[PDB]
């Protein structure tokens, strides 16, 4: 069984990664990773929000089947994630980073957890559809991360990465002591990184990188409020749009910070890679690179997630290791394909799997077996006022909402999504496509028993969590075990022994 | 708004209270608080298991709504209960004592909790519908608590309720230091003891209460396994009847224990209401006398709980304080009950807890106002094979689980359920009852859809708990805060405002 | 190797112990207690505040040796106690309560410590002899105990013990599960209780005893300021007595909520022999009640500690069980001696503890043999402005201070301390007694050394907590062991194995 | 008043300091520091033993003083150290990594720690006078640290070293933040590694650096145990020398990883200094660096410490940052001068630290003032059989012990310690110098009195260590304090709120 290192990033832009990373990105570890992996082009979250896409990466199900609908729906302990399955299998699991899982199960079957989450564990980020219109905003996403842009040498999330960072690697460290031990389990660490989501704020050393990139604005610029459609509109209301003046400056600082936090990230990825190698476990060990969804970084507009639309529903997806056959893949994939990938690539067999999996492996793909499943994905937070979902297959993608005009575009004639084929076909093959993908969508979804279920979940947490705010607060948030009497030497131990144990490797 | 104390006690037979404590129970504190209260005589459990009784009980809805079929499902931290309820509304609220809720949440909207459980947090216990006849000697009832009853001064159980009451004494200490700030809290405490459960064991001062007792044998004996119901023949093989010998004397060793450990809840009764008393509290404090499910006690030859039978489906309810006229109460009513009428006392309006809550508040009964809805049951763990659903109404009892025939009693003509009058009715009007129960299950549930409820939750912790039992362990039992760098005098403080804050009255 | 219980209050004066509890003290269990023991009659603290008492008791040793001058002085963690000697000889050894140890180690030797302290483990209350006169008002003893007596239902103190009590006849029943086990360990637990240390404030039942007591005055009143000796002039002022008026009924409540107290903690040893009765260690176990210091109760006007009267001096001290004659013992004694005396009823030989002990065991003494050595003590705490010594011999009690007159008492013509010899002789006889005591005093203490060694203690400690009370506060408080992922039903285990193991009998 | 960064390694050899790093030392860091030092070069540990050392190091006092006889003697809470006088001053005081405090109190004085110590906290170690010729097998130094030299990417050490470096890279982060408000208290923080220390193995990174390395052999070798002096025949037996085959490919093996250990800590140097720089902290910050004691390394055939001969008694002392005037002392200098030239930089007066400290500050030496106090030293740990004492002065040194032949050596004409002058007086004037440093022992200690107080210390740590090590275990080691409920973004909070106050420098 190979070990299985798995570097996840938070809310990078799928397109950014058109076969590794764009040429126009310094990322030198990401490029040279790219080159030994399988690269899945068009791979997409399978929820464009933070927690619903992680509960639903863990367990390889969409959110209508985890009812994780938004950033602060319960995941329940009983469902069933990669980790279990690897765990179940006979592996070490460990996650060192952010997971963003709401409620008081902060391991959801990983064995050990190195840091506690950038973000709260509890329920105070609950949307509410009896509510349409309103915003939280102390909690919503704001433009204030495009006008505040810019240049620190600490932020919030610098201090959670490097934490990430230094205890991944000190875990491998750790792990290569068992290195010449025939009876050691294999491990999976997940290394999950909050950069680049915003503040788009990047130390000086990696901004300088991007002094003279051609990339600072987008392609698409901002679609006026009045041409918006309506789930644009309401992401917009969201943000607050009306009470902060992006100019084309502030666009250009927030892009280069977000690429400068790219290349920090691009560093942190080659410091792993070189404990890994120095281990001597780079060999026996898979790497998989991911991300939870994208960000729209100013194209037509918008900025951060929350929408199906390629900045924000595309995330990279590359894997390489023993037994991968590098290449570039054009078949879309989903993240919801990551855990039977994870369980095919362990050994675990199909049926084990079958009962608590929506996707379906990648390894046949990447042995040149194609791929005829759907993309799926679903989106039920904040700036929806009921369910969303969406279908991608072929050259198309489809979205619906009951209280929306449905979209359809052709990817390959349209790669911008600039032409509403729904509103405005071409002919008729186009209207013969709406109509299957309709049938399709009546097939994967009842959209108001969708719209009823995330109604209840809401409506039961405003319930509870008024009360869990009441008097003495009991926090979730995982704090790491604590270990300082069995650390390092400690008069039970012989100090010769002690040391030769820790040491590796070993007699050289 | 007034306190609530709500004490609680695990797997007492209701039918031991029949207005209040029976005569023959050794019981003066618990018959005092009876002549004061509202008492419902033909009280039940909505499930006839610990945690599946507890979550049901705690939320106000039935196992099939709150998804904890067993000892092991585990319970979802966004699943109102009344603590929740009460503490939106307002009130400091806590535990002490066992509550068995399964999963990483063990305070599910209690503020406080000054004990850990004395079960498991973990998904352990979950049966599997898929090795029907099965047992796990390891942690299922068996028959030895039976052939070993008898006399200890210390068990894991004494240990834990000791501390139970202490600690709930220390706190309504704690909380009368307040009673004197207009801006307080009102309060709720639960108190939850683990006896009488088994080990059928007393300490040997309750013990020798019930040298000459009367009640030592059960009136309907034991029934042999060829001539039992389906699912009674499935308990007795659940807890392994063909390998224990039980003899009278064993039989009449468990009851006596058992009654003891009823004597001995009912001094710790006598020390809370003692502390209410003279912390000047009582006036001002509702108290509610409750228990999850209740224990066959070797009547029809079976122990313990897992069914509708009277002894092991009745449990004790009785409320007493304010506003609460004394009074004994008849028409069936239900654990599921006890969160929209705590929530009533306290003042929460209908509509606020309407969509939580699928029982009815007692206030109108205590109030004289007739009841009318029926008392619904479920169980879907250790020994069926399928789940069972029970329905009782007016002098009726119907049980039914697709495996098994149909069972129907007449609780007034026949008490002790001898005369199943699905299989053998006296006239049209058993037939005509009869449909009209068919009818009305068919509407309350659908048990295929039950069955497959079940089966999935089943097979999902399989999965989960083999892989958390690999590797490193990490519990979920829960820890009482430490707090000793605030308590009592230390130097951020003066110590004369200590005392003086600390002093009471 | 016999069981030791140590049953320790604070603050209580030992001539309220004549012969066992004086016979107006409704004390049931003490007195039941003291018929079977060997009772110390004539017995002494080391040094009359709680820290320095305490330090020097746990170690056998005076505070010129233990460091331990004030109750703020650091006790170090490598001096030896009667924990370290028992635990050293296969001793399980257990506190719960209190014991005033100052610094970051909370247990000194024991093993498990069951509670937190009541008082503080830092620096805050260091006496400056660099400013005598001073006194520090948010902690200093005051009159406004005096004042302030009367009935509460709750206090800290009572929350305190309450607490010391449960958690060691917990302990206790625990201790019982292994009393089959002939590989068990023996055990010592120490039980150490706040009251009847004030405020004098005591639960309604326990006041109610005493309303027709006649000792509520003292027989020694009040003398006026510049009547008295010049310590006790530094000790009034060192309570603010200046700031309070102290009634006659003032004196009558405190005096009557102490004696009600000595009753809520005989309550409690009742409690403690009743639990060892019914485990049957009853008869395995040697007992031991003592004090850390008296408390003056008003006599002479003064009230608690800090001085060597006999009522602030006295403290009782008892020992029962296997190999103890019962008897009544006048020859003076100390606190000094419980270590060595422990560790001889422990089996350890004299040369063991011999270069670590500065007293000596009793145990000869309970089998007949008498004892010559003096007793001494000494005090060098708040209210001193130079270190104090005093020794006890024969009848004699001698107290010396550079800067106060000296006092010699006969205690046999003169049991009040009314007439002081050393200003007033009788004849050549008290002359000639003067001077041996006073080069006795010479020979075991430089005075002039000693006063250098509590400044420089006093003066170090000043510029450390200056330090440790700027920025983020790092408390010493000893906090109880967290075990609940190991304690009761846990699915790693068997339930009927875990059943049977916490049985007893 | 300025911040104080110390920076603290353990073992390291003061000789290989002349002048900063020697030449051959690859240490271009701590070479850039010491070009702005005061660089003291005649510097003593006041002890050769890690915790005596290091309690004497915090407090300014001489073992005898502190009663830190061994490396198992209990520091007393109530004794002032720098962090005390400091922190009493205004300064927020921390640590990271290794102080060898032994006992409950795992502070001393400090506000924070970061790390747990990598040694124990508790009395295992008290060597015993009354069994002179005994060593305890599984703690005492032995030759297998010279026969196992070698070559590994993690060990005991590295681990330990990798943490405190990162952890107090992160603090100084964190304590930038505050970079901007007025009523910020100055901070001091000591970083202290274990390497130099023995094992010595090394990252093959750092060890490669060395391969062409001409200093691989002591200048002066092996002396036969026959033509030892007697101190040093306890320490070979000590060392369980007559089990051990040491070849010369071991010295050198040796060497190479002590010296590629130190390039290991220039790396983390380097990093220091840098996040002083990029936080912008750095020029209102001194930095002091230190060790706590030497290593023969090979020298005169002995190992390690606890010896007064120059390899294992002289540790480096250099001091940069605002009012240090850079440049090398020549006279000799104690570790006992640290915290009052501490205090004397934090704007303490002498007053306040005169009754709690032995050695005098260093800031007049800097600024020209002739320096005329002794240099003092004493041992009384394992391989002694009672006390010895040491007196450096001008340009001798002067060895006593009870039990041995006094030693005397004239540095300037003798530097390898080759001619002993009590034995072999050159002329008249050796044997006045001799008389003159006995009545200058006989002023500054009782020796017989010395002995007696080490015996009771020894004596009572037996008594309370075997009960101790009876029943449950109750460990002393520093346990780093949680804050996880309070840390990033928790729902008390507002976000923005949490990110501005995050960020640092802000607005950029
Ligand atoms: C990331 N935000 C918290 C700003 C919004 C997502 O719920
Ligand atoms: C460093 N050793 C532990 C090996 C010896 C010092 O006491
Ligand atoms: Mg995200
Ligand atoms: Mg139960
Ligand atoms: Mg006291
Ligand atoms: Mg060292």
């Amino acid at each position: 069984k190979p070990n299985i290192l798995i570097i996840m990033v938070d809310q990078l832009n799928g397109k950014l990664f058109p076969d590794g990373p764009a040429d126009f990105l310094h990322a030198p570890n990401l490029k040279a990773l790219a080159k030994r992996s399988a690269r899945f082009h068009n791979n997409y979250t399978s929820s464009p929000l933070a927690a619903p896409a992680r509960a639903s990466f863990m367990a390889g199900q969409l959110p209508s089947r985890t009812r994780v609908y938004d950033n602060a729906a319960e995941y329940q302990s009983s469902i069933p994630t990669y980790a279990h399955h690897l765990r179940r299998a006979g592996y070490y699991t460990a996650l060192s980073g952010k997971m963003h899982l709401v409620g008081p199960d902060q391991l959801h079957g990983f064995e050990e957890r190195l840091t506690t989450d950038i973000y709260p564990a509890d329920f105070g980020w609950t949307p509410d559809y009896r509510k349409p219109g309103e915003r939280i905003d102390w909690w919503y996403h704001n433009l204030g991360s495009v006008t505040g842009a810019g240049v620190a040498e600490i932020t919030n999330q610098m201090e959670y990465d490097d934490e990430v960072a230094f205890l991944a690697n000190q875990k491998l460290y750790q792990l290569s002591r068992e290195n010449d031990d025939e009876s050691r389990r294999p491990w999976c660490l997940t290394v999950s990184f909050t950069h680049p989501h915003d503040p788009y704020v990047a130390r000086r050393k990696f901004w300088d990188l991007y002094e003279d990139c051609e990339h600072l604005t987008p392609e698409v610029g901002a679609i006026p409020l009045d041409e918006q459609d309506p789930h644009s509109q309401r992401i917009m209301l969201s943000c607050d749009y009306q009470n902060f003046d992006v100019t084309e400056e502030n666009v250009r600082r927030s892009r280069r910070a977000y690429f400068a936090n790219i290349s920090y990230l691009d560093e942190k990825v080659g410091e792993l890679i070189d404990t890994l190698t120095r281990t001597r476990m780079l060999d026996d060990t898979l790497i998989l690179f991911c991300s939870d969804h994208g960000d729209m970084l100013g194209e037509r507009g918008l900025w951060f997630k929350m929408n199906f639309f390629e900045g924000s529903a595309r995330v990279p997806l590359m894997i390489a290791g023993p037994g991968i056959a590098p290449g570039l893949h054009l078949t879309p994939t989903s993240n919801l394909d990551v855990t039977p990938t994870l369980a095919d690539l362990a050994g675990i067999s199909l049926e084990e799997v079958r009962p608590w999996t929506d996707g379906v492996s990648l390894v046949p793909m990447v042995n040149g077996v194609e791929r005829t499943e759907p993309v799926l994905m679903e989106y039920a937070a904040e700036a929806s006022y009921a369910p969303l979902v969406a279908i991608r297959e072929g050259k198309w993608k489809y979205v619906y909402c009951a209280l929306d005009p449905e979209q359809l575009f052709d990817l390959e004639a349209d790669p911008l999504e600039l032409t509403n084929l729904a509103e405005n076909p071409r002919g008729p093959v186009d209207q013969a496509t709406l109509t299957a993908f309709r049938d399709m969508r009546a097939a994967h979804w009842d959209m108001e028993a969708f719209d009823a279920a995330v109604r209840e979940s809401q409506a039961r947490r405003w319930v509870v969590y008024e009360a869990l705010r009441n008097g003495a607060y009991y926090p979730w948030d995982h704090q790491p075990l604590q270990k300082a009497s069995e650390r390092y030497m400690r008069n039970h131990m012989n100090l010769d022994t002690l040391e030769e144990s820790k040491r590796y490797p070993r007699g050289e």
